[PDB]
């Protein structure tokens, strides 16, 4: 499961059964680790950079990081050999989901950020309104009073 | 790709080529057509329940539908063949994924639905009091002129 990583080939490449046990393998793995070993894949080719994507999806990747990387695995994603596509296919779909996720936590902290911020502005504006509202009444008040008082 | 359905055993059920096979035939399907097949599969084994979920994933359905579909094979989970379990994983990973998009959509709705009440209910207060102060202060300025006349 360490000897997976380092298998090359076409016969390797086209076959389904061993990206499964990579995808299998990649998940034993901790965040340091995935890393540590997808830096040994940098050649650029389809194969490592597939690869890459594997080991570093679950490593703990910032939303940035992460469609960095499926941006360029789909850039090669004519070469994924016919008997692959359906497995990459099933693997790509969770990392876009991942990245809709992502962005919806995003765009949903933003809502709760300006709606609070629109709260207390207005309910500042409100405190200091009641504030000016009490004083003005009762000298209202006080006033007319007197004058009351005054005229009788 | 049909009949893929039929097809049952030890050596194609512990085949994960098999199941990778089901997934890029339930792909091909009108939600009226993997409903017909789905319902032949209904007998509550890991193989029927797991041939279900292939077929309804991308049948159009529900989220409710999906949070159902999502906790039943999530349960037979252990009952699932060694060789197949990475397959079965990353599989349910994504319908796992699809229920978290669709809980965080409606949790969006829920805050900016909530936000705009607030923000309404605060601003009809608000305008109440300005029109309050508003009335108060030509009162107010009422008694100021009738006492700075002096005729």
């Amino acid at each position: 499961c360490s000897d997976i990583w380092a298998l090359q080939g076409k016969s390797t490449e086209t076959n389904p059964l061993y990206w499964l046990r990579a995808m299998d393998c990649a998940d034993r793995l901790m965040p340091a680790q995935s890393r540590q070993q997808a830096r040994q894949y940098d050649d650029g080719s389809w194969q490592n950079t597939f690869k890459q994507g594997i080991l570093l999806a679950d490593a703990k990747i910032t939303p940035y990081e992460r469609r960095q990387l499926v941006a360029r695995i789909e850039a090669l994603s004519t070469e994924i050999p016919a008997q692959v596509r359906p497995l990459y296919q099933l693997w790509r779909d969770g990392q876009a989901l991942q990245l809709q996720l992502a962005e919806e936590r995003q765009r949903y902290s933003k809502l709760q950020q300006s709606s609070d911020s629109e709260l207390d502005t207005l309910r500042q504006q409100h405190h200091v309104l009641q504030q000016q509202l009490e004083l003005t009444t009762r000298k209202l008040e006080n006033l007319t009073d007197i004058e009351r008082q005054l005229s009788t």
